[PDB]
């Protein structure tokens, strides 16, 4: 179903501020119910989505910059998509995922609201948010967070770009202007109606299970590119930037070229490597960002197809997801590609460790028998147990007891990944205790940057660096898996300024 | 007891040729029963050793040097570790380990004899050895490969060091002559005695178990290194360039220095990287080389211990075993340090694919409820079933549904590791099939040069690529664990030449 590679790449538009100041710049954007045809075959898709578009505008920030963002809800009173009414309307907050944003605006999951603000969530405390954008040039993107819907809002079509950007960036004479091309890549699954499918229980549901049901992971057997169902883009043999983002609810990608093509990849979530790597994959899972320089100079004539390699459980992707776009060789080059690839990309490096933590990643069993995946077996409702004081070096371990990989997320910071280990899983469920089985492993070369979202491998430890710096307060860490997240793989983050005791 | 850092490092001595003209360099090396205090406060330790010292000698060969090696067997009638009489006297055939080595020469297993040629296997045939040496500069080393026995062999202290060299592994400014230190690090018990220590039976035998018994995995409390307990080394503030091999039976080290000192690996098993790579630890499974340059430099006073981070079954290491030796940077630098750390290293790169092979990893039960390792399920008296054609390149998927790493080791050939992917445990042991859970991973950065043995990770297939030539005939390949190699993870391996049909 749905022929691929018939519809062209869109590129969203970069959004316009209401007014401009050397004090301020100030946006506005209001989330609709619309139709939008998704693919060329396809009826106009029922979606929830900023400026009544999808994915969202495209924000173009500066470092430095004051940037306000009104973020208005216009969505109607009921959701399109099943809602489970029993893990914890149609609610709403923004959330810039990446952005170095003090609390209050950094999209609480309890601070939703529904339309024209007329009901609060009980966290809920301001209508525009401030970015000081007081961080390195990276891609950020932005969508919905409210509580136990996060899979839903997201899904509905609530997400959109955010770069941000540096002197030192500008500085590399990198591929700009047309040949930046970002990559928002998620998959679906339509009905024949054209609309979302998303499904309301699991499989084989028991009677007395609630309906709807929340499913413990979603993916869908369509892949769509900046909203576009299986795209094309026709390019000039020269230098791209791909600004790729996975932006599914639970699926991993693992990209490669169908030719001899290498991806040169020159920044993670938190911004530029120091140099850049030379990739043949990209195993990108939901949340994570990857800056990709590709040289087409030696393809001119040629169909580079974008493939997948895995599908949803690790397995060979069907040749069917094992697609994500075309790229056609076939426009002429318009000037002569001055574009660089420079070996170094930030000059500058990225403590005395204050704080270790032990963290776990399992399942528990409900009244109805759903799996509820948690963070040290502790749920969202209970007391939070991650405070780390501001200004804080914390080494954080993450103890993946579970069948599959959990990428986990946290608020705030930009973390370094320090090694993945194995550990005796038996003895970790009977005792607790974590004894290793193996040798360390440092991460991939093209995951020594700053990042906000680490693979946490099966049955492995992985270890983390943070610093928990500039702004206090309230925060969220959690697995950006939306079926994990919303039930209940998520945990308050809190940062404690010290002073007076 | 043993207190640590009060010997000396030893240096193997060269060895010298008997004689040596245009045509042939011709030697000859005698394994002699003899005693060797391997620590101060250790009494000798009774040992089987090539040219009566432990390690053996150092061979020094060039490329294209015709080297003749004649290794003849002085040793008793009766071996003093325990052998199993029940798996398949003292039996002797020295292997060159990752040499470009024709199959009369390449020490087959039942090609073994006794003092004197008194007894030779079924596969006996030349008393003279010959090495083309057609292969580029590297780090080898030879040790003992007689059937059943090779986990005794071995332990008894057959092993010693082979280096090739080339004009271009030369035509690099590489640290040289004394600056060029061997570490070839092992593990051992010791009894009161002093003499080795090697169990005769696993831990509770039944009375139906073979006296004496082998054992699924070995490894010692004390670690040494060119045959000395712990030992150590006064070196001055410069650049050292050292050629680590594990020749431990079952152990695998993660080797690291206690100060922030970073190995730069230029080369690997089969030689020379393309460029340096940056690692600051080294996970080297038994057989593996490394070839690592270390500034000390700015190290002057300092004492620099190597350490090692996990033990036995990949815990963390006790703090015994957690130490190989200490470098103490107290020599006064002689002459300026000259020598250079090149950026690139090879210049050269390291095909059509005609053969895919599938080969498991696992282990049955014997009569006596032993675990008999396995290579596809097949015992060492089976017939052939690996038979590449001479000159064909295939791609073998190494299957390992064990709990932990099996360091695959394949005769004659230099391979390429291509990736790891993780699959389905449950569903391998019921109907067979391969199915993957898990994107696939390429090697770290340091195991991408040209390699002979290869670290499966548990629960992952391990793709290599590897070009079987320039000789035809019968040759083998085992896991490199010697309690596993001599029951029964050990296959015939037979390049077959085609010209006639
Ligand atoms: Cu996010
Ligand atoms: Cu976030
Ligand atoms: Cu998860
Ligand atoms: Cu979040
Ligand atoms: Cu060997
Ligand atoms: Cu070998
Ligand atoms: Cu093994
Ligand atoms: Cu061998």
């Amino acid at each position: 179903k749905l022929e691929k590679f018939v519809d062209k790449l869109p590129i969203p538009k970069v959004l316009k501020p209401h007014s401009k100041s050397k004090e301020m710049t100030y946006y506005e954007v209001t989330m609709k119910e619309f139709q939008q045809q998704l693919h060329r075959d396809l009826p106009p898709t029922r979606l929830f989505g900023y400026n009544g578009v999808y994915p969202g505008p495209t924000f173009e920030v500066q470092k430095h910059e004051k940037v306000a963002v009104k973020w208005l809800n216009k969505l109607p009173d009921h959701h399109f998509l099943p809602v489970d009414h029993t893990i914890h309307e149609v609610k709403t907050v923004v959330h810039l995922h990446g952005g170095r944003t003090p609390p209050d605006s950094d999209g609480y999951p309890e601070a939703w609201y529904t339309k024209d603000f007329q009901v609060k969530g009980p966290f809920f405390e301001r209508e525009v948010y401030e970015y000081p954008n007081e961080q390195d040039a990276t891609a950020l993107w932005y969508h919905d967070h409210a509580m136990a819907i996060t899979r839903l809002n997201v899904y509905a079509g609530l997400v959109g770009l955010y770069f941000i950007r540096d002197r030192e960036e500008r500085s590399l004479n990198l591929p700009k202007g047309e040949y930046e091309i970002p990559l928002l890549i998620q998959d679906k699954s339509f009905h024949e109606d054209g609309s979302l499918f998303y499904p309301r229980q699991p499989d084989n549901p028991s009677p007395d299970l609630p309906d709807p049901s929340i499913v413990p992971a979603f993916c869908g057997d369509t892949i769509l590119v900046n909203g576009k169902v299986w795209p094309y883009d026709e390019l000039e043999p020269r230098k791209y930037r791909f600004r790729i983002l996975n932006a599914s609810n639970t699926r991993i990608f693992e990209l490669y070229f169908d030719h001899d093509i290498t991806f040169h990849q020159i920044g993670t979530d938190g911004g530029l490597l120091q140099h850049p790597v030379k990739v043949n994959e990209l195993v990108i899972a939901p949340a994570e960002r990857c800056d990709i320089i590709v040289d087409f100079s030696r393809a001119e004539g040629k169909t580079v197809t974008l493939k997948n390699r895995i599908g949803c459980s690790g397995q060979d992707a069907d040749p069917t997801d094992a697609n994500i776009m075309q790229f056609r060789i076939s426009k002429p080059l318009k000037q002569k590609d001055t574009s660089s690839l420079p070996r170094i990309l930030r000059k500058r490096p990225f403590h005395k460790i204050n704080t270790l933590r032990n963290l776990s990643l399992g399942a528990s069993l409900d009244q109805y028998g759903r799996p509820v995946l948690l963070l040290n077996n502790t749920k969202w409702h209970e007391p939070v147990t991650e405070t780390p004081a501001l200004g804080s070096t914390e080494i954080w371990s993450i103890i993946n007891a579970g069948r599959a990989i959990h990428p986990i997320h946290l608020h705030l910071v930009q973390f370094l990944i320090l090694d993945h280990r194995p550990f005796d899983i038996e003895r970790y469920q009977e005792n607790g205790e974590l004894v290793f089985t193996g040798p360390a492993a440092p991460p991939a070369q093209n995951e020594k940057g700053l990042k906000d979202t680490v693979k946490v491998p099966p049955g492995s430890v992985t270890r983390i660096i943070a610093t928990f710096a500039p702004y206090s307060g309230r925060y969220v860490w959690h697995c950006h898996i939306l079926e994990h997240e919303d039930y209940d793989m998520m945990r308050p983050l809190e940062v404690t300024d010290i002073r007076h005791q």
